[PDB]
Parts: C-alpha cells; structure tokens; sequence
C-alpha cells in the first residue's frame, strides 16, 4: 500500500497529466513499440500497427481513483478479458510502467522530481498489481 | 489507505484471532442478534435463525490478505451477490464493525490495547469498502 504523501502527489498532478493527455498516449505508444519488438504482434489486428488509446489514460483514471479502486473494477473486469485474451502476461506489466513513466517525465520537464517520479511508479505498480491478479485468476478459470 | 503500521498490527495479530476463530464467530453473531434486532430479517430463511457461521472469519481472511485484496475477488463476487439478494446495505456495513470489533476486544482481552482495535477498525473500513462498493455496482447492474 501508498503512504499518504505518494498519495497526495498523484492526487495533485493527475491533472496535469491529463491535461496533456495526447503526449502521454503518443509518446508512450511510441516509445513502447519502439524499444520493445516483442510485444507489436499483441496489437495486431485483423492495416498498419493498431492502438488502444486509452490505455495510458486509463492507468491515469485508476490513479485518480486510487483511494476507491473497487470503483473502477467494472472498467477493469472488462479490460481484463481483452488482456486475458491478446495474451498479456504479468512480465509485460513493467515494460509499459517503464515507458508510461518516460511519458509522464515528459510531460512534467522541469516539473518531475525524483519524488514525483517515484511515486507514480509506486502508484502504477499497485495499479498493474490489480489487472495482474485478476488476469492469473482469469487465466485460471478458462481450464476450470 | 491504511498506512504501514496498521498493516502490521494486522498481519501480527490475524493469527490470534484465527486461533480463537469459535469465540469471534460466536460472540459476533450473538451481540448482533442481540443488540441489533431490525437485521434479523435477513438472515430468516423458509427453522431456526440461520448463520453464516464464515462471515467474520472470513473478515479475518480479507484481513490477512491486506495487501493484496484483488486475490479475495473471487470470493468477493460470491458473496456480493448473495449479499444484494438478501438486501444488505452500505448502512449495514459499521453495525456489523461494531460486533465484529466487540468480538475481538473480547477474544484478546488484556492484548486488546486501542492501538491494536483501532488498526482493527480501520482494516474493517477498507474491508467493507470493497464488499460495499462491488454491491453498489451489483444493485445499478440489476436495473439496467
Ligand atoms: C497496467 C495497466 C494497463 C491498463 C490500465 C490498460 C488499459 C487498456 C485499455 C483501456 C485497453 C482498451 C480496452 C478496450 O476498450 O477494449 C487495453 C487494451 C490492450 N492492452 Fe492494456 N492496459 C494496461 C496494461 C497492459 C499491458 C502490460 C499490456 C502488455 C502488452 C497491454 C496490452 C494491451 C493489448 C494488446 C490491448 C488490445 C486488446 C485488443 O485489441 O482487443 N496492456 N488496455
Ligand atoms: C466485510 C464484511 C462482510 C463479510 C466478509 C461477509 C461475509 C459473508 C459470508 C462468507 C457469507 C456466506 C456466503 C456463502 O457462503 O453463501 C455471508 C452471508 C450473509 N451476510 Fe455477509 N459479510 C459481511 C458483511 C455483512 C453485512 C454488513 C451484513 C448486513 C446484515 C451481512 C449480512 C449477510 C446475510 C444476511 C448473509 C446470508 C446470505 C444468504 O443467506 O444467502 N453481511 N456474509
């Protein structure tokens, strides 16, 4: 679990992040297909390389809501069945914290302290832990 | 969120409490029934008063399971259901914390320091958060 003042970073620039949402999302698709070859055939649909755009502003939503998450668990159930059925795996979870990261490093510049930094990797990794545990569980219900 | 030192008590002491499951258990349902007559209802099949005699215990699980509550969904869903089927509501959940809290004052007795049942009391909290919220969704998915 977050201590308080993890806590009070992502409340208090969460907006900000979102208000540049466009750069996050594109500087992250483009950064993680770029530096991770592996993971291009999970976004390949059917036609040039497919995005869910959302999905960095989805992480971004969860954070928002980090203090009531059982909220956001309709939303996540959802995207959970989508991930269980491209094929993510736990191990992909901290590729796209890395590069989700990059993206929000961006966006703050001069902005982006160590501490800050820090904290929505904290955030994110109890964000990631969530999809993670519903995915294995998910996972394991399709052999039951 | 609950904070470092709170999970700690909790994870220190779940296992005394586990050992003295059968005085939680019944010293939990017997104040409930006692003190809070207008509940009984919901617990009246058709024949004798009926207990889920896992309710607390399985209090005692999530408990133990702090830090990675997303594990208990399964088991969470299952009981939500069964929970709104019965018509249990969000003003319900700080009636039975009270019991539950009662109950463990009682079992540990001379350990029972207030640090110890305040970590209790807010371990509940988020607890019940969970259960409360997944039923929230539950009752508007009925009526959609
Ligand atoms: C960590 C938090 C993550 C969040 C919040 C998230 C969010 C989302 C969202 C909102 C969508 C679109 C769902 C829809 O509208 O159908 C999506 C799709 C997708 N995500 Fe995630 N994602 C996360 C992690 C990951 C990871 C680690 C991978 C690993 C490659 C991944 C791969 C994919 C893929 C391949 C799709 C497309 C599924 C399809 O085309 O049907 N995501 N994600
Ligand atoms: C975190 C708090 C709670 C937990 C962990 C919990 C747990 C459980 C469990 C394990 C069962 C048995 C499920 C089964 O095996 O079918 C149950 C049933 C039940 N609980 Fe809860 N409970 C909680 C809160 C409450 C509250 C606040 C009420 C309000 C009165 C309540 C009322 C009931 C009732 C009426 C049933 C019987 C359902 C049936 O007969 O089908 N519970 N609960």
């Amino acid at each position: 679990m977050l201590d308080q003042q993890t806590i009070n970073i992502i409340k208090a620039t969460v907006p900000v992040l979102k208000e540049h949402g466009v750069t996050i999302t594109t500087t992250f698709f483009k950064n993680l297909f770029a530096k991770h070859p592996e993971v291009r055939p999970l976004f390949d649909m059917g036609e040039s390389l497919e995005q869910p755009k959302a999905l960095a502003m989805t992480v971004l939503a969860a954070a928002q809501n980090i203090e009531n998450l059982p909220a956001i668990l309709p939303a996540v159930k959802k995207i959970a069945v989508k991930h269980c059925q491209a094929g993510v795996a736990a191990a992909h979870y901290p590729i796209v914290g890395q590069e989700l990261l990059g993206a929000i490093k961006e966006v703050l510049g001069d902005a982006a302290t160590d501490d800050i930094l820090d904290a929505w990797g904290k955030a994110y990794g109890v964000i990631a832990d969530v999809f993670i545990q519903v995915e294995a569980d998910l996972y394991a219900q399709a052999v039951e």
